[PDB]
């Protein structure tokens, strides 16, 4: 009938039926939406009870449901909270090369890294924090990888504690901008190392007394590559005999008759790609008059600066062991495993790497397979889980200045001359 | 009436492809060979052989294809006729050209760097020789982008090719950027050439009276 | 699929009118009773509860009824779409050209 | 057709 939140049911211990106030009792659907994590909650020779004299039962019982009476009751508030994740303003970085804006996004300690490194911290990452504190997201080193970059804690002098040595790290990478539409704006195309590939010069003709437009001059240019694998398997049969026999004039004589079979199968896989370039000039020569056309193919660097306004989104990894004490993950390994963990912040990609997806589907429990936020919940409260989620999925927004350019492109010239009486 | 629907088109086309394919191949082979007295045909030699085999193939190709296309589509007025023509040559072409351009150009600098002291990110000590291509004028790309690597000098993790802190610790920041504004100073120029170029394309359409 | 009167409650009785056997739970008796619902990789599957014990011939093959195959006759006029946005971009070509008109 |  309604979706329920494990997060917000309650025991009362108060006789059978008697709940608190602004709470009421859960029926046997609800409860069965949601068995596990109730039965999760509860002693495993624990005996509760739910509405229309039900009880739910505990892991010593399997969580079996069936008709009875206890004197502790599950409930759910009359009015429950959504508790969905808030959304909070963009947050503005000051204009510049791409590489400048994440450089500002990634030293930002109170918007990105702390936010990120609680992240962590409550899916049960270990060691997130420098040598030099005790506080989650503190003495972190940001440093420029490749094309990414890596916050990890400051593993300096020495540390106390089982594998204090192996800081969780928090990768960025894979950066995107949604553009304003408006907003962008190019510069001058240049072109380089021109290498002419073909050439058309023509004329168009018109000896009627009428204007005449039925002309057409056309420059394709197609390249392909293709590939091919094929493995073939045989067998093959041979019987032959050999005998020995004097005919009449050629004497001693040796027959050999061979007889054989054989079978092949064969399977080929193959593909190709094609890349192919037109132009054409279909020029409208006045009445009596002739015109020039001009076709033109180059192979060119090409390169141009560009700038606009957009949302800025990005891959967040974690890699790190998860603590044995207690974390996030939905089977809760607990002999500390390696783990590396990759979400998108930004738009939907797909459920593995949606926060809000999964957030949202934490009442389906056939649907948890990455991630146990009611486990965040239950060891941190809603309103914290709500704030530090708010807090990393903040929507960025900047000003970007950047310079395309590319390698043996094409460049073509079309030109439709003046004409000349005939 | 006025007729627009006619169309007479002549393409031609060029191409050149090539392959090359590896193969590699296993076989086994099981024969016996025994000696028996048939009766009619007296004693025979009996041959049985049985043979399996394996082969993997691998090929990589590719194609290149020029076309050129002319086609005329007169319009004909009511009760008349009208002759067109189409003529496709092979030629060399030439012409004179001039514009007004500004004026790029890489610049390689070669030799050996020295022993005291040089800009390069790893400092290298054993006097070792060195080419390195910038670029004067758009950018193309960071290796080859002085203004790029200056930028982001602030960031220990994009310095590369050369150490641009390390020359203004040496010089000076103002003796640094005057140089390389003079390097980078943009050039401006008229240009009077010549395009020529052999056996591209010649074509002529033509709709008569 | 957790609507009792207008899905489990008509599809229980489909199944049981057509012969399928032990349409319900173990803790009643009566047809599309003490069902579980589950959400099974992208259906849902709708069971009797097996739990403590059952009194009847092979009574544990409960009949499962399947849901999956979702589809959406869309109102025409009702369709909306959001913010096209784009990721991983990787060129594959370009070209610029020039168009150039010298008649009048 | 349909409007939108």
């Amino acid at each position: 009938a309604e979706p329920v939140y494990p997060d917000q049911l309650r025991l009362f211990s108060l006789g059978q039926g008697v709940c608190g106030d602004k709470y009421r009792p859960v029926n046997r659907e609800e409860a069965q939406s949601v068995k596990s994590n109730i039965v999760g909650m509860m002693g495993q020779w624990q005996i509760s009870g739910l509405a229309n004299g039900w009880v739910i039962m505990g892991p010593g019982y399997n969580g079996e449901i069936k008709p009875g009476t206890a004197s502790n009751t599950w409930c759910y508030p009359t009015n429950p909270v959504t508790g969905e994740i808030p959304t909070l303003s963009a947050l503005d970085i000051p204009d510049g090369d791409e590489v400048d804006v994440q450089w500002r996004l990634v030293h930002d300690s109170a918007n990105f890294i702390k936010p990120t490194s609680y992240l962590a911290h409550y899916l049960g990452y270990a060691w997130v924090g420098g040598n030099h504190s005790q506080y989650v997201g503190e003495d972190m080193d940001v440093t420029r990888d490749g094309d990414g970059w890596v916050i990890r804690g400051n593993n300096d002098g020495g540390c106390d504690g089982y594998r204090c040595g192996d800081k969780t790290a928090i990768k960025v990478s894979n950066f995107a901008y949604n553009l304003d539409p408006d907003s962008f704006k190019h510069g001058d195309v240049t072109q380089s190392d021109r290498q002419l590939v073909k050439t058309v010069v023509g004329w168009a003709v018109n000896d009627s007394d009428t204007p005449q437009s039925g002309y057409d001059v056309t420059l394709r240019y197609d390249t392909a590559t293709n590939w091919s694998k094929t493995n073939t398997y045989g067998l093959s049969e041979k019987v032959t005999t050999k005998n020995k026999f004097k005919w009449p004039l050629v004497g001693e004589t040796e027959l050999s008759i061979e007889i054989a079979a054989n079978q092949s199968w064969a399977s080929q896989n193959g593909g190709s790609t094609t890349t192919s370039l037109s132009q054409s000039v279909r020029p409208t020569v006045p009445a009596r008059s002739k015109i020039p056309v001009k076709i033109e193919l180059y192979k060119a660097d090409i390169s141009y600066p560009y700038e606009f306004k957009a949302d800025v989104s990005y891959d967040l990894t974690l890699s790190g062991f998860l603590r044995w004490g207690g974390n996030a993950w939905y089977t809760h390994p607990d002999n500390r495993p390696n783990w590396n963990h990759t979400f998108v912040i930004g738009p939907y990609k797909d459920k593995a790497s949606s926060i809000r997806y999964q957030w949202d589907k934490r009442y389906i429990p056939g649907e948890v397979k990455w991630w146990d936020w009611n486990w965040t919940i239950q060891q941190n409260g809603l309103s914290t889980m709500q704030n530090n989620l708010a807090r990393v999925l903040r929507p960025v927004r900047a000003g970007i200045t950047g310079d395309f350019s590319a390698e043996s492109q094409f460049a073509g010239n079309i030109e439709i001359g003046a004409p000349v009486p005939l």
